[PDB]
Formats: structure tokens, C-alpha cells, sequence
């Protein structure tokens, strides 16, 4: 599934993702932005032969298992394919078990290089909420 902007802004926030861990809505928002273009089918492989997964790109090497991941966890205890549903459960629980691991959400590349510090907000802006 491709999400429109407010259509995940209002999934992330029914699933209980806005403000958690103190990030507010435009942040997940941002950060599925520039991780998978709101599309929940997004996979891509990683130069160390792990993949990232799903609307948030969830990467095989810690939090899910897709078999061909050596040495890897599975953090989230999912299969990395739960990862790719249109229905964002899977991936929101696991987002949650990651910005909780110590480094808030600098887990993920994109937010650090692309949302940290710049207005998020506008990433909310108009949506009904
Ligand atoms: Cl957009
Ligand atoms: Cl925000
Ligand atoms: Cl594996
Ligand atoms: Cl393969
Ligand atoms: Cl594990
Ligand atoms: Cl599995
Ligand atoms: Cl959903
Ligand atoms: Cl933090
Ligand atoms: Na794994």
C-alpha cells in the first residue's frame, strides 16, 4: 500500500506513535517519508547483506528474521514479511521496540539525515487528526 501524507500521519497516530518516546507525529511522518515514500512494500538491501523492510525499512540484521540474514536477531520477533502489510501494526510495534533501544530515533539513517532538527510539523500540516 502507498499511503497518502495525513492517511499514515492518522494510521502512526491510532497506533499510538505520535509523541511516543517524545517524537511527535511529523517525525515518524518525516522519517516514512524518506525511508520507504510511504510505501509499505518498500524492501532494499544493505552492502552488508542485510534488508531493511516495510514503511519504516526495518533492517533483517536486528529486529526481524527473513532467513538469509546471517548472524542476525530478530528483536521484534516477527518475520521480516509482516513488516511489508498494508496494515502498519507490525511495523509501528517494532518501530517502537527500536526508539526505545537507546539512540531514540537516530536507528534510523534517514531521520538523522533528513528530518532531525527541520520543521516536522509541516509534515502534519492540514491533516485531520
Ligand atoms: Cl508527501
Ligand atoms: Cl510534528
Ligand atoms: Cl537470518
Ligand atoms: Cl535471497
Ligand atoms: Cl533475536
Ligand atoms: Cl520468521
Ligand atoms: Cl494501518
Ligand atoms: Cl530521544
Ligand atoms: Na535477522
Amino acid at each position: 500500500k502507498v499511503f497518502g501524507r495525513c492517511e499514515l500521519a492518522a494510521a502512526m497516530k491510532r497506533h499510538g506513535l505520535d509523541n511516543y518516546r517524545g517524537y511527535s507525529l511529523g517525525n515518524w511522518v518525516c522519517a516514512a517519508k524518506f525511508e520507504s515514500n510511504f510505501n509499505t512494500q518498500a524492501t532494499n538491501r544493505n552492502t552488508d547483506g542485510s534488508t531493511d523492510y516495510g514503511i519504516l525499512q526495518i533492517n533483517s540484521r536486528w529486529w526481524c528474521n527473513d532467513g538469509r540474514t546471517p548472524g542476525s536477531r530478530n528483536l521484534c520477533n516477527i518475520p521480516c514479511s509482516a513488516l511489508l502489510s498494508s496494515d502498519i501494526t507490525a511495523s509501528v510495534n517494532c518501530a517502537k521496540k527500536i526508539v526505545s533501544d537507546g539512540n531514540g530515533m537516530n536507528a534510523w539513517v534517514a531521520w538523522r539525515n533528513r528530518c532531525k532538527g527541520t520543521d516536522v510539523q509541516a509534515w502534519i500540516r492540514g491533516c485531520r487528526l
